[PDB]
């Protein structure tokens, strides 16, 4: 009766989601199910003079459209359904903004806050020699995640290239590297950088002018910053409410991005900054702006406060803060929500061009990739709301229509699914 499962309800989407399209009933079980779970036994020697044996996963969804790629997660609640729930949750990720990938996920069992710095050394090395043969440039890329950090991607580098022998591009076959192994420039902003495009090709689209206009972002984390530095300067946006996990603040004349920063830098929370009026972490979505933006925490819209939002654009950052009881609540009052691998895609577009130049050896400047950047989220903004106006469906559930039928089409060439 009562089960939560990740997997389950990762395919409950998809079975939802394929009543708007006309898509055969073996291509649905075929995307039901990954075509490469590999869980294996890592070990490391620890300090004392011991051996510990983790487990490690490394699920491979699709590999239809291209060489599959994703994050790596280092949680101790990691199980194998919530690495597959995320392998399949990649595939409509890589495919909405029209890149040449496929999905995966992996993860291994263990708690990464009760290791030094030369025990995290041998566990990541450690787990490149256990699924080496079924990694590599162009057959499976890996990436950070939670608890992941780019100086971790770079030991994972170095333990592929001494198995590889170097008769390949080594430098591709993981993205998020440092900047002098290989990296690309203008990574770190790239999860916000995807929200500002989307942002104003929406209100472009609803034809609503921005120059004044008033932006509150919830979660003050490393992507929500950007997202409220980001509107003052290249949007002409008025910053006027900011939080983080214990409270906000507010002032209708401008919070000024920079500083809220350095005062939650000295402390640890942005309770009593001069010249605003505190309030609480609920009442922010209450308020009376342009466009608002969840990028804290999952399920914070469901059916209790979806009717008080009084804005203009609910483009949803973090991963999925809203719940479907609140999408109809909210889609009736006229609200254009941005779906949730369509706003934080700047994190996969940026990814696939670390990806790039290290496959050809050129490195590319900064202006480069963001000129590029804007190019693929202005195009696949435009396929998902074209195809909102032909339906007459939610942008969430037309945004998954696109995302399918790329797929589908992959396989259909190949000669995997006949019909």
């Amino acid at each position: 009766m009562v089960e939560i499962d990740p997997f389950e309800m990762a395919v409950k989407q998809l079975e939802r989601a394929a009543q708007y399209m006309d898509i055969s009933e073996e291509a649905l079980e075929w995307l039901k199910k990954p075509m490469r779970i590999v869980e294996v036994s890592v070990p490391i020697e620890m300090d004392d003079g011991s051996v510990k044996v983790f487990t490690g996963f490394r699920v491979q969804h699709n590999w239809a459209r291209g060489p599959t790629k994703g994050g790596i997660r280092w949680h101790p609640a990691e199980t194998l359904s919530t690495v597959k729930a995320l392998a399949t949750w990649m595939t409509w990720k890589v495919a909405v903004v029209d890149l040449p990938y496929g999905g995966g996920k992996g993860g291994i069992i263990v708690n990464p806050k009760e290791l030094s710095e030369r025990e995290q050394e041998r566990l990541a090395r450690a787990y490149i020699r256990a699924v080496y043969d079924v990694i590599g440039p162009w057959t499976d890329i890996p990436a950070p995640d939670v608890y992941t950090n780019p100086k971790i991607m770079g030991w994972m580098m170095d333990e592929y290239e001494t198995i590889m022998r170097r008769k390949g591009p080594a430098f591709g076959v993981i993205t998020g590297k440092p900047l002098s192994i290989g990296g690309s420039l203008g990574r770190g902003t790239a999860t916000a950088q995807g929200a500002i495009f989307t942002i104003r090709e929406a209100a472009k689209a609803l034809g609503i002018d921005l120059k004044g206009k008033k932006i509150a972002v919830q979660g003050y984390g490393n992507a929500g910053y950007y997202t409220a530095k980001l509107a003052k300067e290249q949007l002409g946006m008025t910053v006027v409410a900011v939080s983080d996990s214990r409270g906000g603040i507010y002032n209708p004349d401008g919070l000024d991005p920079d500083e809220v920063l350095k005062w939650k830098r000295e402390h640890g929370s942005v309770k009593d900054f001069p010249g605003a009026t505190n309030i609480t972490n609920e009442e922010l979505l209450e308020l009376e702006v342009d466009v608002l933006a969840p990028a804290a925490i999952e399920e914070v819209i469901t059916e209790k406060n979806a009717d008080n939002i009084k804005a203009k654009i609910v483009a949803e950052v973090a991963n999925g803060p809203v719940t479907p009881e609140a999408d109809d609540i909210l889609r009736e009052k006229g609200i254009l929500q941005i779906p949730d691998f369509l706003c934080n895609a700047g994190g996969v577009t940026v990814s696939y061009f670390e990806w790039v130049q290290n496959i050809n050896g050129y490195y590319w400047t900064e202006e480069e990739v963001r000129e590029k950047l804007d190019k693929k989220m202005t195009k696949a903004f435009w396929e998902v709301y074209n195809t909102h106006k032909d339906k007459n469906i939610h942008m969430r559930d037309a945004a998954y229509v696109v995302a399918v039928s790329r797929v589908y089409q992959a396989m259909k060439d190949r000669g995997w699914v006949k019909k």
